[PDB]
């Protein structure tokens, strides 16, 4: 399950904001089809569409809706977002998958301030070179609300 995950996080500095993290390929692995994620932002919080910042291969900083553009062209690496709805695609084509992972990061605005919880759920289809396909397997993250304690 490495190939794969998401997850997210809360500071004490910025409790107004989820960050979260979609991590993909994280291996560098050889991809055998094209990778595709899709993301679906729960309730009580927000997509800021301008947040995007994507690290490919730990290094590589491809920062907001400008950034989107430039990995697009890059990597052909799509990132499609809806804030109304909370939906994100991501498609990385075959070649570019293969050996580069790709951290994407986004900020979601907390809408609810006392939510005990906040959650991005994601499915992934891909298929790493020498392993079964992975065909929509559910990867998904709760994020605990720091103002609403030790868990």
């Amino acid at each position: 399950g490495v190939f794969y995950y998401k997850t997210g996080d809360m500071q004490t500095d910025d409790t107004n904001h989820v960050r979260w993290f979609l991590n993909i390929n994280n291996e560098n692995a050889y991809v055998d089809s094209d990778i595709r994620i899709e993301d679906d932002i729960q309730s009580g919080q927000t997509l800021d569409i301008d947040s995007f910042d994507i690290t490919v291969n730990g290094s590589e900083s491809y920062r907001g809706q400008e950034g989107i553009n430039q990995l697009a062209q890059r990597y052909g690496a799509t990132i499609s977002a809806d804030s109304a709805s909370g939906h994100i695609s991501v498609y990385i084509p075959q070649g570019y998958a293969s050996l580069n992972s790709f951290s994407i990061m986004y900020l979601t605005k907390v809408d609810n301030p006392d939510q005990k919880t906040f959650e991005n759920n994601s499915k992934a289809w891909y298929k790493e070179n020498g392993k079964d396909a992975v065909d929509g397997k559910e990867f998904n993250h709760s994020v605990a609300n720091v103002n609403a304690g030790g868990v």
